[PDB]
């Protein structure tokens, strides 16, 4: 891995400043855990996580979600979880009174009834639904996620966002405004991000040129940026993904006090890796 010297990683897609012509155990749970710890801890900074209800659609198996609960439960934040998926959840989510497990594939009708029974409580939406996927599949998925936002009307949302490849384009489509969070420990050449929105919902047109820009910026990120060693980085592991994770984990609150920020992040990573059984 070529060495580099960085003050900060690329946190959002917009920050990628170059492009290139495209050519761990249970790492998926770690990717989701970090991204949702980042999202929900940003909402905790804005004082809008407390009292809300996280509706997580496409949450199964959702092993990492148990860490998410326990984290915010141990911080005293009052959160109710509603995990909705047609598949069965990881049994480690069992026996939690503040976590509701729902075995159902959501549609427009069922989103209406969810909203009725949670209204007027704050809803926070995390969607990870998926139906290799074609562009029609992605378009249907993203149409469903817009439907989720229009009906649930969440105070914030984190949406699975991967632009369809330019060589598989079908038509222009619309997604909500928001910041496109980059995911550490994503698969080596994944172009998936999490669309993070805080609602105060305007839709944005996505064009085939955007698809090209995504494909080229993410390839530069995956081929060049993520294969670097951050030599100035003071951490037991200086590979970019750990540098990336480190900056996400410092937005996380914690009840315990540490002599240094590095001490905190190290403890957090130790706690996350241990629970997910990562060496
Ligand atoms: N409507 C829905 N409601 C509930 N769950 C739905 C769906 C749907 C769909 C659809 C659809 C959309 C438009 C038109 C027609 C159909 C998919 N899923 C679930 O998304 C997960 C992806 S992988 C999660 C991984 C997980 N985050 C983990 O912790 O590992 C799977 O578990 C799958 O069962």
């Amino acid at each position: 891995m070529d060495v580099v010297s960085l003050d900060k990683p690329f946190m959002y897609f917009e920050e990628i400043d170059n492009e290139l012509d495209y050519e761990l155990p249970y790492q998926g749970q770690l990717k989701l855990l970090l991204g949702e710890l980042f999202f929900l801890s940003k909402l905790q900074r804005h004082g809008i996580l407390d009292g809300a209800t996280v509706v997580y659609i496409g949450s199964a198996p959702g092993t990492h979600i148990r860490y998410l609960r326990d984290h915010f439960y141990n911080l005293g934040v009052i959160i109710k979880w509603m995990l909705i998926d047609g598949r069965h959840h990881d049994p480690i989510l069992n026996g939690l009174r503040d976590v509701t497990l729902v075995t159902r594939f959501v549609d427009e009708e069922y989103l209406r009834s969810i909203k009725k029974q949670l209204h007027p409580s704050k809803i926070i939406l995390i969607s990870d639904v998926r139906s290799e996927p074609s562009t029609a599949d992605l378009l249907s998925n993203y149409a469903l996620q817009n439907v989720m936002i229009s009906i649930l009307n969440p105070v914030a949302s984190s949406l699975k966002w991967r632009c369809p490849f330019p060589d598989q384009w079908i038509k222009d489509f619309y997604i909500p405004h928001g910041n496109k969070m980059l995911q550490p420990f994503a698969p080596s050449y994944s172009a998936e991000m999490r669309l993070l929105s805080i609602y105060t919902m305007r839709l944005t047109r996505v064009t085939k040129s955007d698809a090209v820009n995504y494909e080229k910026k993410m390839y530069y990120l995956n081929k060049i940026v993520r294969n670097k060693v951050v030599i100035n980085f003071d951490y037991p592991n200086q590979e970019y993904d750990y540098f990336h994770m480190y900056f996400m984990l410092r937005t996380v609150y914690c009840n315990k006090t540490f002599p240094t920020t590095k001490a905190k992040i190290l403890f957090l990573q130790q706690s996350i890796f241990r629970f997910l059984n990562i060496p």
